[PDB]
């Protein structure tokens, strides 16, 4: 029983939604933020700068509204069944995201994931301050996290799998044993071993040892 590890990106992969675009709707800036999110996922913008820019537009948004947005996030088709089978096949399952703990940790709890890494929205007096902080901002951040988790678990990098859809998943792919682009952007598909174009996470299972 050689241990294995699979890491999932969150927005548009493990869940249907883009967390930040949902929150942007509550702040009345959905269109503006969605445009930046798309450019960042296409690899046209630096991730950290793009995230800080989007989060500044959310300044003063009440936490009550952030929560309403988060309540709308739903797991991607086949997420539960895929996670179950992955655990049956002996995998440690993790979610690594450039999104936010308040949304990611809910799903980590709901789906029973082993690890969850995300950034943090800063709040004061019940409202967003417009700032974000975290360790999933730099270009190489996700790759470093994959290595960190694998090291803790004593899992060889060759026995790791990464599933993602955007440009900030590139460093995660770089360190992964098997790279799966799930209904992904061109910049990521070019770096993938396997490209899945049907939106059902169960489609990755046929490729998993
Ligand atoms: F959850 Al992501 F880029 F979609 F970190
Ligand atoms: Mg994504």
């Amino acid at each position: 029983k050689k241990k294995k590890l699979i890491l999932f990106d969150f927005d548009s992969t493990l869940v249907n939604n883009e967390t930040i675009d949902e929150i942007a709707r509550e702040a009345g800036v959905e269109e503006e933020v969605k445009k930046i999110t798309k450019e960042a996922m296409e690899g046209k913008l630096n991730f950290e700068q793009s995230l800080r820019k989007r989060v500044s537009l959310l300044k003063d948004l009440p936490i009550e509204k952030v929560e309403k947005a988060i309540k709308r996030i739903t797991p991607t088709e086949g997420a539960e069944e895929t996670i179950k089978e992955l655990k049956n096949r002996g995998y440690v399952v993790a979610v690594v995201s450039g999104g936010f703990d308040i949304a990611v940790n809910k799903i980590k709890e709901k789906l029973g994931l082993d690890y969850a890494f995300a950034n943090r929205l800063i709040v004061k007096d019940g409202k967003l301050t417009g700032d974000v902080e975290g360790e999933v901002l730099k270009e190489n951040a996700k790759g470093e996290i994959l290595e960190k988790i694998a090291k803790i678990e004593g899992i060889n990098l060759e026995d790791t799998v990464a599933v993602g859809d955007g440009a900030n998943d590139i460093s995660m792919f770089k360190k992964a044993g098997l790279k799966i682009a799930f209904c992904a952007k061109p910049i990521l598909k070019e770096k993938a071993d396997i490209c899945i174009e049907k939106r059902d996470l169960r489609e990755i299972l046929k490729y998993i040892k």
